[PDB]
């Protein structure tokens, strides 16, 4: 509408990718037009997708979409957060070559933003709506994230199935978390510092911290804080080397 | 209606909690009135919620609700079981401060009672209905519990995602079981004695027993019977201390 | 219709099993007639079930069923593949005594065939339809299988919850894979040779191979190729014995 905001290569690429896909598979036209092409913005596309996935007789897509609208209005920074979350997927995963892929398909990405809505509702004292969302996400996306948990931006929830994040956990920016991960057990759950990779099935338990840029090997059981710039593996986890 | 049965602090608290929540977030009114406030009893509230979550074109909420009614009629003790299952959640989990939370939201609690219905159907020789329920629960609650499995009362299925319970398994009373747990492999699956805690991701395999009050650390692989009043951890599991 | 194809003991047994079940529980009549008895073939029964489970407002059962039809037409060998996949379940699992059980109920079996459809679509350059299916299956069946992955016949996906299979993975024939398994990380994911059993929660990571007839113990973390005819266990996995 005016100024630097008009530069939006991610949205423009997504719109191009949906145009080309509908051309290639016209039966998917209702899907791609309703989710992307008929949308006035990437924000609305992402809200709409997630409201559609979570929508139920119990609480309709429309109500979820209306509430998402209220959250964007109160949290204008969500425009950037969602784009860098998108960017994380694109940069960190060779499996998917389009910006549209996380928006349409990847439940990890849908669960992140669902949590962001739930967290805001929770903070506003709308705790039933926050628990409803937590419950719905746990059932549909298989991600159980307590609404009081704090998630940074550029988070990559890869595959996602089985993720459990406790009430007092904190995840900072540019973290990647695989499927089957527990951030579990006043302050009694983990603090994950920026740039961390958490591998498949890892359990990180207690009020401990995982230092910046560290890697948690698949299947690790982490019961003690991890220094920055190390790789840890094993049950129980031990430092096995350095990393950048 | 008469006598000691009229004392029902859990139901009364739930009804108060739903009244207050609808007041605080009126859009959730359809939900809270249909699930709690319009219900004549806690039994009906819990049946209704679970029938709504599992309801599908294939087999409707109403049919599931009618069958749940038949199960309560045959199994009048379910009134108590469901209340002590509720109580377990309230007592054992700091994350949720209301009795209504497991009833409305927590799939673990929904899966326990779904299993109870499936088990009864199985015993009655209604094995397709029991397998249908098992299948539905596995898909929606991510809990795969064979209908022939036997679950005690006051069970806390915390987070629940990925639970697998085999045909010959037995869980006694006051057990807590986290997400990602396998009770797996004549008698070929585990017997879990009363008061046991099973941590996230543990696999307990074979016709072995876990003694009363014992704890299974997150990520343990248990291939041999565990004595009462010990903590075990590791792959393979070893006793690491005593506990009460 | 003519010749050796008329011999179809699996379909005939299924039809008998559905007739008997509807008799025993008539409320399940809509289900059993729509899924089995009104079907002209086992192929159509399996397509119909899976299209019903995956069907959504976003993309309807009918469209999924029409696309499944196109896949069978192009891939006539699916008739055999689906029967030997059925046979695998029947032979390898004591919990279920009917051929109809995997067809109606077991999400593992539904996810295998969903992948087969997604893979074909992917190869045809219908990558959005393939990703949509992958996404839907991940959400409903809790199986995340990249469409470029290659799965052999007679595969038994037992319990299935949490399965993650990467883009370059290969699974050969007569493999069994439990819940919670990762075949994860050019060629960067595992090659599983024929006759392998992969136990609950195992993670097999990298461009490594698991030799013919080998067993992967529950909870193993496999970072190096495994010889044929051995059992491996532990974090990290070590050979613990021979097997046939
Ligand atoms: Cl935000
Ligand atoms: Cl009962
Ligand atoms: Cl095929
Ligand atoms: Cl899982």
């Amino acid at each position: 509408n005016a100024g630097l905001d008009q530069v939006d290569p991610i949205w423009h690429s997504i719109r191009a990718e949906a145009e080309e896909a509908t051309r290639n598979d016209p039966v998917l036209g209702a899907f791609l037009y309703a989710t992307i092409l008929n949308q006035p913005s990437l924000e609305e596309a992402v809200m709409h997708r997630i409201a559609e996935r979570l929508g139920h007789p119990d609480v309709s897509a429309d109500i979820l979409r209306q509430t998402f609208d209220t959250m964007l209005e109160a949290n204008p920074e969500w425009s950037h957060v969602l784009r860098v979350d998108i960017q994380a997927v694109y940069d960190r995963d060779p499996a998917y070559s389009r910006f549209m892929d996380p928006v349409l398909y990847l439940k990890g990405f849908h669960a992140i933003q669902t949590h962001r809505l739930a967290h805001w509702l929770y903070k506003q004292g709308r705790k039933d709506f926050a628990y409803y969302l937590q419950s719905r996400s746990s059932s549909i996306f298989q991600t159980d994230i307590h609404p009081a948990a704090r998630l940074g931006s550029g988070l990559f929830l890869d595959h996602a199935t089985g993720l459990v994040v406790g009430e007092t956990a904190v995840v900072e920016d540019n973290v990647s978390i695989l499927h089957g991960v527990t951030l579990g057990g006043g302050d009694r759950h983990p603090k994950i510092r920026q740039g961390v990779l958490i591998g498949a099935g890892a359990k990180i338990l207690g009020n401990i911290q995982v230092g910046q840029c560290s890697k948690i090997a698949a299947g690790s059981v982490v019961l003690k804080s991890v220094p920055h710039n190390v790789t840890v593996a094993g049950v129980p986890a031990r430092i096995i080397g350095e990393t950048g």
